């Protein structure tokens, strides 16, 4: 019943999400990640089913924790005078999609298809559980390099899912949709599909398509790499300017470009030198 049940390792990263460390649970040498969030710096707070104030990330992680390996699982959490400490699972070996794309450039379509499909399955899982991520992007995706499995992380900018309009947003601007930029209003699903469009382009071209607000609003997509027409079609669909013109998750998964996806294990054998 303390913090010394884990042997703390090196710092993995720090940013708007706080500070995350590599760790090992001494109880059984299980690889873990240890995230510390200062209370002053917490955006949105939630409340646990049993009445007690916690960071929204904790509520959301509990709602999605299950057998599904598509989302990083919350093993435990603690409260401190001025911070919260989350204990999360940690694949080993691992690499985040942002670094993987920095090192390999534009990913081959077969690989981007496997990864994109897995992201789709995970976002669907979150939505079934009543959770909206709101910061889907390469830096918030981990690759279990041995099994070829992607895991979604960092629900700190997330919210309970609803059908009404959202007037707040604290995720990544360049992954944010035109309707946010222009009116500070979005619906959850359509906004998610837009970020998924940004993420697919990122995967197949090696960089995000838009850097400035004027480009997001204009919505014209230029391809800087060789990309098949089907893939270009799916990306442009996801990046439709009107929210209602974007595809649903079902429409994305039944799109011609998404057929014959490789299983994660096959994916690691062919593309991850596993
Ligand atoms: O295992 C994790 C993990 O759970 C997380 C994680 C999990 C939940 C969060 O909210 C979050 O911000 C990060 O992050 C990282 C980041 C790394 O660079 C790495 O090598 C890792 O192994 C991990």
């Amino acid at each position: 019943p303390l913090e010394s049940q884990y042997q703390v390792g090196p710092l993995l990263g720090s940013g708007g999400f706080g500070s995350v460390y590599s760790g090992i649970r001494v109880s059984d040498n299980l690889p873990v990640a240890i995230k510390h969030v200062e209370k002053d710096r917490i955006s949105d707070w939630g409340e646990l089913p049993n009445g007690t104030r916690v960071p929204m990330e904790v509520v959301l992680l509990k709602k999605v924790s299950s057998g599904f390996s598509g989302v990083i699982r919350l093993l435990d959490w603690f409260e401190r005078p001025d911070s919260f400490v989350l204990i999360l699972e940690r694949p080993e070996p691992v690499q985040d999609l942002f670094d993987f794309i920095t090192e390999r450039g534009a990913l081959q379509e077969e690989l981007a298809r496997s990864f994109f499909w897995q992201v789709l399955e995970a976002v669907r899982h979150c939505h079934n559980c009543g959770v909206l991520h709101r910061d889907i992007k390469d830096e918030n995706i981990l690759i279990d390099l041995n099994r070829g499995e992607l895991k979604l992380i960092d629900f700190g900018s997330g919210a309970l899912l609803k059908d009404t309009v959202y007037t707040d947003f604290d995720g990544t601007r360049v992954y944010s949709p035109p309707e946010w930029i222009r009116y500070h209003r979005y619906h959850g699903r359509s906004a998610a599909v837009w970020s998924l469009g940004i993420l697919l382009y990122d995967m197949v071209c090696g960089d995000i398509p838009f850097e400035h607000d004027e480009e997001i609003i204009r919505g014209q997509v230029f391809f800087r790499q060789r990309v098949s027409s089907e893939c270009q079609h799916l990306i442009r669909w996801c990046l439709a300017l009107r929210p209602s013109d974007r595809p649903t998750f079902e429409e994305i998964q039944n799109h011609p470009w998404m057929q014959d996806v490789l299983l994660p294990q096959e994916t690691a054998e062919i593309h991850l030198h596993s």
